[PDB]
């Protein structure tokens, strides 16, 4: 593409991480725009979900440490990250790491935030395997000794 | 308008590299790099733009995905392949990265977008996954030994 424009919205086209904009009105923070990576991830079409909160992703999970981070955060205006349990269109639920970081835009006295989404689910279940081996060789570690003593 | 300051806050504020080259004879050339490469490579955007990026892999060049990388850009299409790359202080990371031509047939020139991520944590779990399982493997072999 030809203006720094168009790259610009190529790259937010092509990021492999979810990205969306929200717009601060009243208690809910709603979705303005979605990129194509967000849809992919939540299993969800933009027209589907744009102009809600975006905390449907939770279902009926609402009471995660990392939700009261966030609301504090928010509230203060700062950035912040937190990992969370969010659930597909499909049902299936997934580790999403999210970073909010919210701007002021000086000339229409209005905040907004960028949303980075990744799912981290796959990094969560190494790890959580890796800690179920590590149990089972301090088992056999167990059962080599009693077999010692 | 304001969908352009939104679109760059969105660029600027992504976690993953960003950047944009542009086909300059036989190599593709930096012509924009986001805060995250700065930050995950080590080094300043004026000290590396209108170079290819390929300085990353410092002098580890056998590595298979540079070839592929290499035919993908060849013919145009879109790539992605996990390499060993280097910071400016020398220190390894293992970069997945996403290359995406992009032809703009009014101008006749190429332009390609790079996402990159630092998957080193990744790359190191899933290598101890498969070093645990083939030592819960043994260990489990050596108790069902024969003792003759
Ligand atoms: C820009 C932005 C993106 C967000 N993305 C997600 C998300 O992907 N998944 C999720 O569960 N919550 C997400 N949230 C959080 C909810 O919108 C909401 O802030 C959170 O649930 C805490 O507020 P609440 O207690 O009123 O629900 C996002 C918030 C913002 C501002
Ligand atoms: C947009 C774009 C981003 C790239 N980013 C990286 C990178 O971060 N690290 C890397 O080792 N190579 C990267 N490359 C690949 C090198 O620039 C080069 O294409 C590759 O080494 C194969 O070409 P060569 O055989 O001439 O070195 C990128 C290529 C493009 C087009």
């Amino acid at each position: 593409h030809m203006i720094n424009a168009k790259l610009l919205q190529l790259m937010v086209e092509h990021s492999n991480d979810g990205i969306v904009v929200a717009e601060q009105e009243g208690n809910e923070s709603i979705l303005i725009y979605v990129n194509p990576a967000f849809e992919r991830l939540t299993g969800y079409c933009a027209d589907d979900i744009l102009y809600q909160d975006c905390r449907f992703l939770q279902g009926e999970d609402h009471d995660q440490p990392g939700i009261a981070i966030i609301r504090e955060a928010i509230r203060e205006g700062r950035p912040c990250c937190q990992v969370l349990r969010n659930y597909r269109k499909d049902g299936s639920l997934f580790w999403n790491e999210l970073s909010i970081t919210p701007v002021h835009n000086e000339a229409d006295q209005l905040t907004y935030y960028i949303g980075i989404q990744r799912d981290v689910t796959a990094q969560v279940f190494a790890e959580e395997r890796v800690r179920e081996l590590e149990a089972e060789v301090a088992e056999l570690r167990r059962q080599q000794g009693q077999a010692k003593h």
